[PDB]
This record gives structure tokens, C-alpha cells and sequence, in this order.
């Protein structure tokens, strides 16, 4: 119902998310000159089994690839965190072109794609349900994808495109550890922050990277290609699915660096 078209896209998500336009709305420009270096910090720490991998999934507007989350074979912890949290899914976002894609900013630079590694607290919270309405519920790592050479650690992900091509397709995607797609450096922002798409809980704790990962031009083209519609209707590619950035309302973005 809600999407990134004209009629049903994020101008518009206010109608039945009245959130929207609350005080922690995500994404946001990181604004350099005034983020606050925070010597409590700690290293950001990422431990991920690849036996958790579970299914790549068209949900129309994007595709998700999910993981097994009954246990803690794959959490992350340190950054801002006291708790553990539990690895449930990553996904993407892109542009229409190179030159915006990204859903955060960084001194109001655009970059091509960005990915999400999302996670929810499962120190606190029995469940994903449980944890996703919570302010301390969910943890997305953001990395940002600056064109330029192919990234070959997208190729187990960009294969897996041609068997999911339309909406509501589904196949297994295993034995994969996506701390492979995260930069060299984990130095990061912080800041509290939203969901980026319906319904937009004001539950996630943001990292954003500092370093970029690479991407292709022809590696976006193949994002660009899956197909929102069912099998059968006439094809409409996945042009785009990032939220334009946000006010941040007072909301202080601190820096691990
Ligand atoms: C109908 C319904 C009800 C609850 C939710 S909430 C749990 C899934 C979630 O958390 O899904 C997302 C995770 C991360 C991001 S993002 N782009 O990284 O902010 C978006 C959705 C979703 C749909
Ligand atoms: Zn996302």
C-alpha cells in the first residue's frame, strides 16, 4: 500500500504513520562540524554465523535476505550498547542513478546505494515483535556504497537476484556471513533514530560507518532490475526505495573517531 511512488511514497507515509514526523525520524545528514566525540564508545563488535542465513525475499519495494534469530549464534555488541543484539536481516537501498541512492548523507554528500544490517535486542526482549515498538528495541548498522569498482563480497547476493526477479518470490540463501559486506574500519556514528520505512518505530540505535564499501554501476543496475510487480503483470523495475533525510529536532549524532 505504501511506497516510493509519487502517490504512496514517503511525502505521503504521514497519512497512516502519523510518526513521520516525529523527533527521532531516520535518515538524517551527519553534519561533521557538529557531531561530539564520545571517549565512552566502544569498539563496535560483529559475530555473525554464516549457518544462520536462511532466505532471500521480493518484498516488492526491495528484497530482504533473513536470518535465524532463536539464539545468539550470530549478535552484535560494544558502540553504545550494554546488550547483545540478535542479527534478524540485511537488505539495501538505492537510487533511480548514481548520484543519490544512499538514505543517510554525510555533509550533505549523496552517495549510490547503502546497506542495513538490522538486529534486535534480545538481552531485554523475547522477540523481534517484542523488541521492534521498544526505544532500546533495534541496532542498524548503514554503510554507505559509493560508486566506482565492482565489490566481488556482493556476488553470492547479486546472483541470487535471477531467482527472486518478482514480488513474493522467495529461495533458501545460506552460508552467508554479512560482515563480509562491512568496511575495513567499524569507526562510526551514533544516533537514536527510526525505521527508514513504514512503519517507522522510533526504536533503532544507528551506526553508520565512516568508510564506504565500493559498488558498481552495473552491480546497482542489477538492484534496479528486480521487479516490483507479481509474476505475470507487466514489468516495473525497482527504480528506487531511499527516504530522504530528516530533521534531526535536537538529536545529537556522536562519533566513535
Ligand atoms: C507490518 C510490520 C510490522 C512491524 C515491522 S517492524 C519489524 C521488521 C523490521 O524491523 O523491518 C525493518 C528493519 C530495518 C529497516 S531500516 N531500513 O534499516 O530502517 C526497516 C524495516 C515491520 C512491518
Ligand atoms: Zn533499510
Amino acid at each position: 500500500d505504501w511506497g516510493y511512488d509519487d502517490k504512496n511514497g514517503p511525502e505521503q507515509w504521514s497519512k497512516l504513520y502519523p510518526i513521520a514526523n516525529g523527533n527521532n525520524q531516520s535518515p538524517v545528514d551527519i553534519k561533521t562540524s557538529e557531531t561530539k566525540h564520545d571517549t565512552s564508545l566502544k569498539p563496535i563488535s560483529v559475530s555473525y554465523n554464516p549457518a544462520t542465513a536462511k532466505e532471500i525475499i521480493n518484498v516488492g519495494h526491495s528484497f530482504h535476505v533473513n536470518f535465524e534469530d532463536n539464539d545468539n549464534r550470530s549478535v552484535l555488541k560494544g558502540g553504545p550498547f550494554s546488550d547483545s543484539y540478535r542479527l534478524f536481516q540485511f537488505h539495501f537501498h538505492w537510487g533511480s542513478t548514481n548520484e543519490h541512492g544512499s538514505e543517510h548523507t554525510v555533509d550533505g554528500v549523496k552517495y549510490s546505494a547503502e546497506l542495513h544490517v538490522a538486529h534486535w535486542n534480545s538481552a531485554k526482549y523475547s522477540s523481534l515483535a517484542e523488541a521492534a515498538s521498544k526505544a532500546d528495541g533495534l541496532a542498524v548498522i548503514g554503510v554507505l556504497m559509493k560508486v566506482g569498482e565492482a565489490n566481488p563480497k556482493l556476488q553470492k547476493v547479486l546472483d541470487a537476484l535471477q531467482a527472486i526477479k518478482t514480488k513474493g518470490k522467495r529461495a533458501p540463501f545460506t552460508n552467508f556471513d554479512p560482515s563480509t559486506l562491512l568496511p575495513s574500519s567499524l569507526d562510526f556514528w551514533t544516533y537514536p533514530g527510526s525505521l527508514t520505512h513504514p512503519p517507522l518505530y522510533e526504536s533503532v540505535t544507528w551506526i553508520i560507518c565512516k568508510e564506504s564499501i565500493s559498488v558498481s554501476s552495473e552491480q546497482l543496475a542489477q538492484f534496479r532490475s528486480l521487479l516490483s510487480n507479481v509474476e505475470g503483470d507487466n514489468a516495473v523495475p525497482m527504480q528506487h526505495n531511499n527516504r530522504p533525510t530528516q530533521p534531526l529536532k535536537g538529536r545529537t549524532v556522536r562519533a566513535s573517531f
